[PDB]
């Protein structure tokens, strides 16, 4: 099932505060991911002229989020991830109305199909060439999957994140998670993995893997929340950037200190990882002839949680705010 | 704080003499005889309505531990208790018929019954024997609730339809649940949770404002899962049998866990028991937070927050020995 990734040794993992229980692997082409991050940084500055994104001491976020992706596709998905981070950081700092407008106008640039002329502010107008250029690169590698991925970057993320009204006050984990799925862009992320692995999941495929994706989606999102809480909380105080984080929700609705809320979220995460293993075991026990691409998918999502956990445990993006 | 008025605590030895495992304290409405009389009234009316039914042998709220309505409505005065107990028993009897019907005809029967309770008078049935039977079945309870509280009775009946009868069962293909999330969205409709709390509001003569609902959302999150999954835990054996022997749908979180985690029945039940005890502790933590954050919380909202916890415990306790679940 493994082709493009290599395992991180226990001896390396123990040097970090990682606590994931799932297997940690990294794309073998980490240098390609780093080059893609440098390209995104250069292009952002070239087109906008105005950061702590995927690069870290442990390796590039793209090499951990896309472990089983060949290098030409890794360069695309890493670049799109970094472009998304750079955009999202600005979005979190803007007034809700203007933040929403920037999200929607940015998302319209990713539509792979012809659109009638529309008005767009300076920021989206300056990024239009950037987005069309990367779409052409993706299409040249894989037309149908490239167009699908770009369509979902909008439909799964930019068109929905932020909701449509005032900034909500989260009074339940259920309501938090509905908002956070949109805000995290989870419905854009899995299509990027599909593009990276050159497999389009069928509707029937998605139905079969739903029991695995249930704990996986919560785990991947709440793993970011766990590791990014300190920096998000600091930023919210220091400049008003919006704090969207399950640790914060637990702090509030359970009257818990930061450390008590973190301890609770850690237990949720480890339990979700073990639940994923049980849901996955059940799929194997009940599908003796599972197609190879679906076997690959259900295995890859587990290492994707593990790898993004591992990266987040040390990344400058989450930890450089206080040395 | 002393918030109890119409209920009394159940004795520790009585509790230990049952398979109950709720971690929350157990109380019962002091007017159990009123609840039992309401159940018998529902059985009589349903028997007049239904050809060839179980009549007086249907297994609904009456038990040796007490009446389900006395446990589900512990803080309700006797006049209102008779109303909500009757409507709950009628709902159970109707739902048992629904569960035994093919899916689409069951849905149709679910919408038609809900229309009887719609204050907006939509979906009128065509006149005839069927319509006359349904009109007779519900006529007295419709008058009685309005005569005791017009404002809250109209609201309660509107939600008996809108929360439950109008939505339970969905439409189209019967689902094959592949996640607890998907299950719970369907189960909230099928259980009628959005009809149940309005009945409690009617019983306690208190309408929760929109503000009130936002404030208690952190408490209602674990409470709603607990009340529904508590029924699922205790009713699995009957529902599993009915699905196998008679082809009824199986709508039960124990079954979802059993399937999607490839567990034995006993392992699936144990997993759900752990979910339940954890939800009860979570309710306590959420409730403590509300009190810490709202020193001036209104008395009616404190009562509501405490009542929902005893409602989970009491319906758990009843279900641990209830004949419906154990001698069906
Ligand atoms: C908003 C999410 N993200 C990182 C996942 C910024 C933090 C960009 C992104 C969005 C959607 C898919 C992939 C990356
Ligand atoms: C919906 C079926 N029920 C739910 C408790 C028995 C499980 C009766 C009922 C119907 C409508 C409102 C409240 C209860
Ligand atoms: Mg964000
Ligand atoms: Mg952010
Ligand atoms: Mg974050
Ligand atoms: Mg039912
Ligand atoms: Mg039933
Ligand atoms: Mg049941």
């Amino acid at each position: 099932v493994w082709e493009h990734s290599r395992p991180i040794a226990d001896d390396t993992i123990k040097k970090t505060p990682s606590f994931t229980t799932l297997p940690i692997r990294i794309n073998k082409q980490n240098d390609v991911a780093d080059a893609a991050t440098r390209r995104a940084l250069r292009d952002w500055d070239y087109y906008l002229h105005d950061a702590l994104i995927s690069i870290s001491e442990l390796g590039n976020l793209g090499a951990f989020a896309y472990p089983e992706v060949p290098p030409e596709r890794l360069a695309i998905v890493t670049y799109l991830t970094d472009l998304g981070i750079l955009h999202d950081d600005g979005y979190e700092a803007m007034d809700m109305d203007q933040a929403r407008t920037e999200h929607r106008e940015f998302g319209a640039l990713f539509d792979p199909h012809e659109q009638l002329p529309s008005r767009r502010g300076t920021r989206a107008a300056k990024l239009k060439k950037l987005v069309s250029q990367i779409l052409l690169e993706a299409i040249r590698i894989d037309r149908d999957m490239g167009m699908y991925m770009f369509d979902m970057y909008n439909k799964g993320w930019l068109s929905v994140a932020g909701g449509e009204g005032k900034v909500p006050q989260f009074k339940s984990v259920e309501e938090y998670q509905a908002y956070r799925r949109d805000d995290f862009g989870i419905r854009a992320f899995w299509p990027m993995v599909e593009f990276g692995m050159a497999m389009r999941l069928s509707d029937e495929d998605k139905k079969l893997i739903e029991p695995v994706m249930e704990p996986i989606d919560k785990a991947i999102i709440w793993t970011n929340d766990y590791w990014s809480f300190d920096r998000e909380y600091h930023e919210s105080i220091t400049n008003g950037s919006r704090l969207t984080n399950v640790v914060e929700v637990v702090r509030q609705i359970e009257n818990k200190s930061i450390d008590e809320a973190k301890a609770a979220v850690r237990q949720l995460l480890v339990n979700l990882e073990q639940q994923y293993l049980e849901r996955k075991r059940a799929i194997y026990a009940q599908n003796p002839s599972i197609p190879s691409h679906l076997r690959k998918w259900i295995e890859v999502v587990g290492i994707t949680v593990a790898g993004t956990h591992f990266w987040a445990s040390c990344s400058p993006r989450h930890h450089a705010w206080r040395n």
